[PDB]
């Protein structure tokens, strides 16, 4: 009876398995009918594709795909959820995907599927120089690094520190796990703080004084780090989950060598990871009926049992802490059982309409600092000043 659209997003075998969980969804509810919008798998070129659907205003589609960092610059176009929270049960959700769908108090989406920033070591090189555990804190990790790196002949720690996005993600791990911030609760520019000028300045020194990141790091993105680390040619690496099929499948010279932990902490600082993922909104455009089944197919596909079915089946990990802790993900996917103590510190990205603006702004002086053509001290302060501009203050 009532029909309803959604937006994908879809690889092929995640895109399959959505497909099965719609079929699921019609079999309990037979009154709706869900159909997918095929979409650009391109991130940018998907993002002004929903602007123009909310340029025009148009009724579909009602189900929207949203990446993580997009829910500001969408909100004033989206159904507000706030009343259904409990609806949802978002008290049971990872608290950093439940920071990421609050813009100005309001729910604005719900979270689907997650990942984050962590530390990928060679466990064989750190227990051949007697070290018991991954590093808790940044100095350790650089005391290890330097001398496992000079025994071994290789590099110590290889990271994402090209100018794109892929910097902001790693900067603001340093910045948090500092003691620093980007914005405050109220939202007010507050990175020219003393912990941001050493955070940055410790990105500087892993290059410069300590030696144990390559200069070449100014270049990397995702996939060259994690060549490098697949190689045997580094003995840390901070990536996303993703990496692990990759370093640890067969045709992988480092298979079985390879320990994951979550990012070290700063002197007196957290533990922190930079969130991605998806999440789920409705437009606000919609006809109420339209609205009232696209919150029973949300509520449907971020259940407990689907949330468990997705992570089994396409590999997604989990928006609910619970399913973290379920025997059957236990044993098809052990990995990702570990990962939920890297998914407790995960903080959001600063939640801003023109969020692109305040990345290009962050890209472009910390990566100057980075290739030493200013100081942390001026690069920091820069940020700030053009921040505020940008958000009015």
């Amino acid at each position: 009876a009532v029909k309803i659209t959604m937006t994908s997003g879809g690889v092929g075998k995640e895109l399959e398995v959505l497909k099965k969980q719609l079929e699921m969804f019609h079999q309990q509810y037979p009154d709706i009918e869900v159909e997918i919008i095929p979409m650009p798998d391109s991130s940018t070129e998907r993002h002004d594709l929903y602007v123009t659907y909310f340029a025009a205003g148009e009724t579909d589609p009602d189900v929207l795909m949203l990446d993580v960092i997009w829910p500001a610059e969408f909100a004033p176009f989206l159904e507000d959820l706030t009343a259904d929270k409990d609806y949802f049960e978002l008290g049971e959700f990872l608290p950093g995907t439940v920071m990421s769908v609050t813009v100005n108090g309001r729910i604005v989406a719900v979270p689907w599927f997650t990942d984050a920033g962590l530390l990928y070591y060679r466990k064989d090189l750190l227990e051949k120089y007697g070290y018991d555990h991954a590093p808790r804190t940044w100095d350790e990790l650089v005391e290890m690094a330097k001398k496992i790196s000079q025994a071994e002949g290789i590099h110590g720690f290889v990271w994402q520190g090209a100018r794109y996005e892929g910097l902001v993600c790693d900067f603001l791990e340093y910045l948090w796990s500092f003691g620093g911030d980007v914005l405050d609760e109220s939202g007010k520019v507050v990175i020219d703080s003393p912990e941001a000028v050493a955070a940055l300045q410790f990105m500087v020194d892993l290059i410069y004084k300590h030696k144990v990141t390559p200069e070449g790091v100014t270049t990397y993105m995702e996939e060259d780090a994690r060549r490098i680390f697949q190689n045997g040619e580094a003995v840390f690496m901070r990536n996303w989950p993703y990496a692990w099929s990759l370093v640890n499948s067969d045709e992988s010279p480092i298979k079985g060598k390879v320990g994951v932990a979550p990012l070290p902490m700063g002197p007196g600082g957290r533990r922190a990871a930079t969130l991605g993922g998806w999440v789920l909104g409705i437009n606000k455009f919609s006809s109420p009926e339209e609205k009232e089944a696209a919150k029973k197919l949300i509520k449907f596909l971020t259940s407990y049992d689907q949330q468990l079915y997705k992570a089994i089946n396409a590999g997604q990990n989990p928006t609910r802490k619970a399913v973290y802790k379920d025997p059957k993900l236990k044993e098809a996917a052990p990995f990702m059982v570990e990962l939920l103590g890297v998914f407790i510190n995960a903080l959001p990205r600063p939640r801003v309409a023109n969020y692109t603006e305040v990345s290009d702004v962050i890209q472009r002086y910390v990566h100057a600092a980075l290739t030493r053509q200013t100081t942390s001290e001026d690069a920091i302060k820069n940020i700030a000043k053009e921040l505020k501009f940008l958000l009015g203050q």
